[PDB]
């Protein structure tokens, strides 16, 4: 029983975290085999933050300009290259703690664990979702850059996020591990801001299924709705459209609870129109949208 925001165990990722210094800028790097991955803005100075030419800035750098520290052990940089907004520092030593890994880009609405790090040192681990507007509501202080987001399947670490910046609303923007930004964000100083965000409808439904599995069923009702009649109410409350594919993904939760997806949709519509009336679901007074169908199955089986 119970339902918590649950992160993947962080051990496999902890072994990969390193400190990277260029001039007076220190941030975090990810050390897999003989490569260290970090935000390219590590080569930036306060002078050129407005419109850096990273190609120019990188060409003016030497291997020896990069200080890489795994604990107290310096790593010698024997090569550097840019891949999109990420820096690749070739080092002379392969990380003996390199887990089975890959670089996977995730979809908005999907969740991942963040290992928040300072000076190559892990500080904490928490669950995040990629928001529909391609920001994450992270918890990050100065020096958190290069902190990574990941999922673990079996032995395999799927890296999906590297942290680059905080936007004016206090939300976070970053890249995949190939250095391509999530959303329209750029690693330069502009008026860029998070666009209007929406609620991840399929996740809210997965969470109502988690509640039913955990004996919360006060929000259930006898009514059903059509996919299109639901979507007409969703749109009004700034909820993402629900697709047949979403209905099909909820199938295993439908079956386990014997509540039809379009049945649970009638509950959600009721909850959107009338609120909670001072009641709670799984210890929340809001509709939670940062648990996927997978997260619910994983924790509620
Ligand atoms: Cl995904």
């Amino acid at each position: 029983s119970g339902f918590r925001k649950m992160a993947f165990p962080s051990g496999k990722v902890e072994g990969c975290m390193v400190q990277v210094t260029c001039g007076t800028t220190t941030l975090n790097g990810l050390w897999l085999d003989d490569v260290v991955y970090c935000p390219r803005h590590v080569i930036c100075t306060s002078e050129d933050m407005l419109n850096p030419n990273y190609e120019d800035l990188l060409i003016r750098k030497s291997n020896h300009n990069f200080l890489v520290q795994a604990g107290n052990v310096q790593l010698r940089v024997i090569g550097h290259s840019m891949q999109n907004c990420v820096l690749k520092l070739k080092v002379d030593t392969a990380n003996p703690k390199t887990p089975k890994y890959k670089f996977v880009r995730i979809q908005p609405g999907q969740t991942f664990s963040v290992l928040a790090c300072y000076n190559g040192s892990p500080s904490g681990v928490y669950q995040c979702a990629m928001r529909p507007n391609f920001t994450i509501k992270g918890s990050f202080l100065n020096g958190s850059c290069g902190s990574v987001g990941f999922n673990i399947d079996y032995d395999c670490v799927s890296f999906c996020y590297m942290h680059h910046m905080e936007l004016p609303t206090g939300v976070h923007a970053g890249t995949d591990l190939e250095g391509n930004f999530y959303g329209p964000f750029v690693d330069r100083q502009t008026a860029q801001a998070a666009g209007t965000d929406t609620t991840i409808t399929v996740n809210v439904l997965a969470w109502l299924y988690a509640a039913v599995i955990n004996g919360d069923r006060w929000f259930l009702n006898r009514f059903t709705t059509t996919l299109n009649d639901f979507n007409l109410v969703a749109m009004k409350y700034n909820y993402e459209p629900l697709t047949q594919d979403h209905v099909d993904i909820l199938g295993p939760l439908s079956a386990q609870t014997g509540i039809a997806v379009l049945d649970m949709c009638a509950s959600l519509k009721e909850l959107l129109q009338n609120g909670m009336n001072g009641r709670t679901i799984l210890g929340s007074a809001l509709l939670e949208d940062e648990f996927t169908p997978f997260d619910v199955v994983r924790q509620c089986s």
